[PDB]
């Protein structure tokens, strides 16, 4: 039997409740800050923490504006929109959106899963409100920072066998779009995540101005200053699985990194990278997954991305994290450009590691002379430039199946071994390895 309430204030009672089938009536309903405080609706945050088990929340037709001064009311501290501790929930068909651009006192998260056995599906969120807004994390996103952040990312997936379907999740926010953190066998399935993006040369026009990246000559955190010629995201990273982290299952607090990871039938757009998960441990499948304009494609350390597509607008499509990935099997093809190329890392994929199986495909005639195939050598990716962040640039590629059923090139630095390649065209393949096998096939 479903109970149908008609106001934020007669629906917050059921959230401490297990068992309940409820529905908020359609309509629209506004947080804003007079709604925060003691005898106010909202007294603490998480706004909305749900506590209750086995149950099932209905948002069909409910728009949930949140004011983003909310993220200023309740001090120096975090602030939850959605939060669930509680297993085995269902909460399906809300649109909230983040109203204006208020960053918060300290930082923010749209929702987070933890508790077990959870799903999120057919939500449309629209984030908004974070410090600095503009630069990317060309100036810091965690400690240490050049220019201090208020970050509010979108999605946390945490917890146990927890389901993100067939959401649309839109970031103007600098923070992660969706994310997983401490999540044991997390799937996000049919989503379509969405940031935007802002060239570096723009930011430089800002000399002069007095901004914030003006007043640090545009010093990065990378240890050098910020370089011409590259297209970031404002947002963070699209799917991206953090290195560590805790969560809370059963009142257990658990410090562990994700594993198992599960990514189906998703539509990346101009973020920092549409699915990363190399800190994640575990089986890690990647399929039917789309990646349009985004500063990196996929990066998932080891296991399986197949019939999954990017573009190589920004960046590469594929990357090799450390020199120690092994096992990645990657069937990617490279999509028609969704927009004007600008693309400063200079390379299609890059290649390292040992005992991979990697194909790419591609129509595109018309290859861009600064656009390659890298096994190996010094990749000029922003953030690894100059000894930045080493181990994740020049590291060797050994024992490699590389199929290039693309018109790219190919160039196979020093450091590269043991490299079986089959190509479209051999003529544009350098090989300056040991022991790299090199054959073509007819188209």
């Amino acid at each position: 039997q479903t109970t149908t309430v008609y106001s934020l204030e007669d629906l917050l009672p059921y959230l401490k409740q297990d068992n309940v089938d409820v529905k908020l009536a359609p309509g629209t309903y506004n947080v804003n800050g007079f709604d925060v405080g003691e005898d106010r609706l909202f007294s603490t945050t998480p706004l909305f923490l749900f506590e209750g088990s086995n149950s099932t929340y209905d948002f069909t037709d409910v728009k949930l504006n949140i004011n983003t001064v909310v993220l200023t009311k309740f001090g120096n501290n975090e602030v939850n929109e959605i939060q669930i501790l509680g297993n085995n929930n269902v909460l399906k068909n809300l649109k909230l959106e983040d109203i204006g651009t208020t960053a918060p006192s300290n930082r923010a998260q749209s929702i987070v899963i933890d508790g077990r056995d959870n799903r999120i599906e057919g939500f449309h969120l629209t984030i908004r409100g974070s410090y600095p807004y503009g630069y990317g994390d060309a100036f810091g996103k965690g400690g240490g920072s050049v220019i201090n952040h208020r970050k509010h990312s979108g999605v946390l997936i945490r917890g146990l066998r927890n389901h993100l379907k067939d959401c649309t999740i839109i970031s103007r926010s600098y923070g992660h779009i969706v994310a997983m953190q401490a999540a044991s066998y997390p799937t996000v399935e049919g989503c379509y995540i969405e940031g935007e993006m802002r060239s570096t040369d723009d930011m430089l026009a800002e000399e002069g101005t007095g901004s914030p990246a003006d007043k640090v000559d545009f010093m990065t955190v990378w240890g050098y200053k910020l370089p011409a010629g590259y297209m970031m995201s404002l947002q963070e990273g699209g799917i991206r699985a953090y290195n560590a982290g805790t969560t809370y299952i059963d009142g257990v607090e658990i410090q562990r990194a994700t594993d198992n990871p599960t990514v189906l039938n998703c539509t990346i757009k101009n973020a920092r990278t549409g699915v990363t998960l190399a800190h994640a441990n575990g089986t890690k499948y990647v399929e039917g997954c789309t990646v349009l304009g985004c500063e990196n494609g996929y990066s998932i350390g080891s296991g399986t991305v197949v019939n999954c597509g990017a573009d190589a607008i920004y960046g590469p499509v594929f990357k090799n994290t450390y020199g120690s990935d092994k096992g990645y099997n990657a069937d990617i093809t490279i999509l028609p450009p969704s927009d004007a190329y600008y693309n400063g890392h200079d390379a299609v994929a890059y290649i390292g590691g040992s005992n991979h199986n990697l194909t790419f495909r591609s129509e595109i005639t018309e290859i861009p002379s600064n656009l390659k195939i890298m096994v190996s050598g010094d990749l000029q990716g922003l953030r690894v430039l100059h000894g930045s962040n080493p181990s994740q640039n020049n590291f060797a590629g050994t024992n490699i199946v590389l199929r290039n059923l693309t018109n790219f090139p190919v160039d196979l630095h020093s450091d590269s071994s043991n490299i079986t390649v089959t190509s479209c065209d051999t003529d544009n393949i350098t090989d300056n390895g040991t022991n790299n096998s090199i054959e073509a096939i007819d188209c």
